[PDB]
């Protein structure tokens, strides 16, 4: 979850010129065209920005990539925002970029106490403070989502309901942990425990669905040394850590699970 995915969710792709949460005409993934009331300005500035008429996904996320970078440049050249932005982890940096993208560097720079609270890691206090704003009142659901990001340090407010359950099932994992996919399999302990293996950008996790036999396993991907397709069992992958060897079988599509795990694992 780059800042890009986070912003397409909050802005929505729109190949034709619409209106934002105000009468200000807008295009693409949140590109403010003008604050004038009537569409003269509108596609004056569109062709000035791009091709005529309205826009294709090529150019929509071409304005978008310009504007993300312009939000980040505004932060780094602003004496209030940079030290906050420097102090923050990658996740809450995306939340700050999100705010600056929506409001401009000047609007965000106005939050002098909240920015200070963020800088000293006082997340809860920053959150109640940010929720007293006109910004919260004008777009409460987007605000609730970025504030939750500031509050938690995670991407959960932008995740699927399956990501939410995954996160509740194995806590707390890493701040930037996102669920990728999950598969039925058996974990081989003193017997084969039916359950589910969860692949995330940071962790390989397993939960037992054998009634009366609960068992969980969390394996950070950066503790995995070897990742082998078991020679004598076509449905089975074995995972070797710093400290242990774990075998899972019963995969519907084993070689597909194995390539994906290998790819996600190479990253981390």
């Amino acid at each position: 979850s780059n800042i890009f995915e986070m912003l397409r969710i909050d802005e929505g792709l729109r190949l034709k010129i619409y209106k934002n949460t105000e009468g200000y005409y807008t295009i693409g993934i949140g590109h403010l065209l003008t604050k004038s009331p009537s569409l003269n300005a509108a596609k004056s500035e569109l062709d000035k920005a791009i091709t005529n008429g309205v826009i294709t996904k090529d150019e929509a996320e071409k304005l978008f990539n310009q504007d993300v970078d312009a939000a980040v440049r505004g932060i780094l050249r602003n004496a209030k925002l940079k030290p906050v932005y420097d102090s923050l982890d990658a996740v809450r940096r995306a939340a700050l970029i999100n705010m600056v993208f929506q409001m401009g560097e000047t609007g965000v720079a106005g939050f002098t106490n909240s920015l200070r609270m963020l800088q000293q890691k006082r997340w809860d206090e920053a959150a109640v403070n940010l929720a007293k704003s006109r910004w919260y009142n004008q777009t409460p659901n987007r605000a609730k989502r970025v504030i939750t990001t500031f509050r938690t340090g995670t991407w959960d407010a932008y995740g699927s309901e399956a990501n939410k359950k995954f996160r509740q099932m194995f806590k707390p994992l890493a701040p930037n942990t996102r669920l990728i996919t999950d598969y039925f399999c058996y974990f081989h302990r003193e017997f084969p425990y039916q359950g589910r293996i969860y692949l995330s950008n940071t962790h390989l996790c397993f939960n037992s669905t054998v009634l009366n036999w609960m068992a969980k396993l969390q394996i950070p991907l950066n503790e995995i040394k070897y990742l082998d397709k078991v020679t004598t069992n076509s449905s089975a992958i074995s995972v070797e850590t710093v400290t242990n060897r774990y075998t899972f079988s019963g995969f519907i599509a084993r070689d597909e699970v194995f390539q994906l795990i290998t790819r996600v694992w190479s990253k981390e």
